């Protein structure tokens, strides 16, 4: 909807990054007694990119024999996009040292009665994902929560609670699923010890579309790609007493060592399967000439999100290390510690538009958000009551001593509580986009 | 958009609920469909806590009854406004 | 003006209601009532909701543009009716 | 053969709907069930009403003639929204 409101220029840039701070651990954090020594870094993450750009207007324009400062305004819009997915193309697989579990339902015989802790050190692997979000506005991710019950009867240890969705604004480091579902896993699943490690702490979320694509802002959303595939491989279970037991009216009853109840609950083994080189989206340049959003490419507040899921790059690399070699061949000799290493880099090609100003221009963007206003220069709001008194703290303490005390409220980011990663990428502009590969192609579209 | 200030300070009442989707002449819509929650089975986690509540004396008792879907088009098969046909003519 | 006026005029209605009520006083049980205290010397308030005007009306309509045309329904008359024995 | 079609279309569509329970059986306790048996193993069986075309307003339609014709909606657009993470 934004294109009646602008018109367009004929004037193009780039800027691209280096690569990416992206080693560290995959299934939890070093620390030392202070703080985090070594980050939780694992590929199975959602990875957050924000980055800033610099405003044209602000922007020391060569050419002003076109367009004047006071008539119209200038964004950059966003045509062209990629990403540096160049790692070695693997694979992790991980789990749990203590992972409940009966026995193999899969095949036949096995049934019996568990008593002291039968979580064992299970590792099982996950399914496949490649996706790719862009916007001015961060998305917003789904999962589940329990719910609230009415008061009617008393809450005993071992009931039945619902289910409530919870949708949140997604960080760098979240989780997404692995073919168990989306919650509270580090509170619903009150053991601890019933999924693996990585997803054992925290929360899972999955990020849905339709209900963004049910907000007509499209600040959100430009263009996705979702390419995601899975399969099972084996039948297992869980180690612990049934909580809600079977009806044995739907059912028939059993003789000697028959008569006890087994599993009821059953676990699925999901797999990975065979990956390509062609089933990969990814070093592929697109053009958002025409997308399913209202935002062609403007992305406001010189501001764009980007986050991008991809697990084919996934292997752990191990490692050991010799503390002594004083026999032949013992085992311990050698410490054995886990890293992942990881890159990315952003390239994008963006054109530059000029924007009018009216009344009824100005009133659209004034409530589809107040904040590129505040950064803009049009507020009067005639210069106030600046006659009074502004004064020396001094010394020899009348007794106010240190007033400095307000140089505050400028603060215009609610998001300081999240955490997710940063590009400066404002001096690393160009005109011509010759000297470099990805726009070049589309250079070669145009002709 | 001159008088639809008088409609707005006929009382802000109004045009909270008769939105209708033109403002004060900004003139834009809310647009969070999101929140649609639907269910089958029993949370009891309606909406009954407290929200920003048009017309708040709901706590109040009173009765409200139902008569909207129910119209006609054609109206001489009813006896009222054909004596005012009859009457107005 | 600010409002102007069409040309069409409509009503339809439900009929009846049935209102059971002891004259003194309420009844209930511990927790809950079966019926209420309906009186005659009570304020019988009645109160109606009616269907939006403005995109739901007659099919037969050409007038507006969708721009700047708000339609509402205007009240013309009313008849209430009081069918029991007079006491 | 038989029947002109209308120059101009709609759009409605729903926004949500969620059904949660147990795979295996429904939960039945002494008096009633308050979780019945929920699986995606299930057949979907649903039905969609419509209103009465008669309640509604149209830009210019005032040509049509209730006496002697009739307007009915009619599926042109259709869309089944599923938005579970795959599994």
């Amino acid at each position: 909807a934004t294109d009646a409101y602008v018109t367009r220029t004929n004037i193009f840039y780039h800027a691209s990054s280096s690569r990416l701070l992206a080693v560290g651990h995959p299934y939890f954090s070093i620390k030392r007694a202070n703080k985090t020594v070594v980050p939780k870094v694992s590929g199975y993450q959602y990875r957050v990119f924000k980055v800033v750009l610099p405003d044209p207007n602000k922007f020391a324009l060569p050419d002003s024999s076109l367009f004047d400062p006071t008539t119209q305004r200038l964004v950059w819009a966003c045509t062209g996009l990629e990403v540096g997915r160049g790692q070695p193309l693997g694979v992790g697989v991980s789990g749990h040292p203590f992972l409940n579990k009966y026995d193999d339902v899969e095949n036949s015989g096995s049934g019996g009665n568990p008593g002291q802790d039968n979580r064992v050190n299970v590792g099982m692997d996950y399914k496949q994902t490649q996706l790719c979000m862009v916007g001015c506005a961060p998305p917003l991710g789904e999962h589940w929560g329990k719910g609230k019950q009415c008061t009617n009867t008393p809450v005993q240890a071992g009931d039945c609670p619902p289910l409530e969705l919870i949708t949140s604004v997604i960080q760098d480091g979240d989780m997404v699923d692995t073919g168990f579902g989306a919650m509270n896993f580090a509170d619903l699943q009150t053991n601890k010890s019933d999924v693996p490690i990585d997803i054992c702490g925290t929360t899972c979320k999955y990020p849905d579309y339709l209900q963004m694509a049910a907000d007509p802002y499209g600040d959100r959303l430009f263009f996705f790609l979702r390419k995601e595939q899975m399969f099972a491989r084996h039948f297992f279970n869980r180690a612990g007493e049934v909580g809600e037991p079977v009806p044995d009216t739907l059912i028939i009853k059993g003789s000697g060592n028959r008569t006890s109840v087994g599993s009821s609950i059953y676990v699925n083994t999901p797999s990975g399967s065979l990956v390509s080189s062609e089933a990969q989206l990814f070093n592929k340049p697109y053009w958002l000439q025409k997308a399913q959003g209202h935002n062609n490419g403007i992305c406001w507040g010189n501001q764009l999100f980007v986050t991008v899921v991809d697990t084919t790059r996934s292997t752990n690399m191990t490692l050991c290390a010799s503390v002594t070699t004083s026999s032949t061949y013992t085992n311990s000799d050698y410490k054995e510690y886990m890293r992942h290493v990881e890159e990315y880099d952003l390239q994008f090609i963006f054109q530059l538009c000029s924007i009018t100003l009216s009344a009824e221009v100005m009133a659209y963007i004034h409530t589809m958000n107040p904040s590129v206003l505040e950064d803009w220069n049009f507020g009067l709001s005639p210069p106030p009551n600046g006659t009074l008194e502004d004064t020396y703290r001094y010394v020899q303490s009348q007794a106010i001593t240190c007033q400095k005390p307000t140089p505050e409220k400028e603060k215009p980011d609610p998001y300081k509580n999240l955490s997710f990663w940063e590009v400066n990428l404002k001096e690393k502009f160009s005109s011509e986009l010759d000297q470099y590969p990805l726009g070049r192609k589309f250079l070669l579209q145009s002709g």
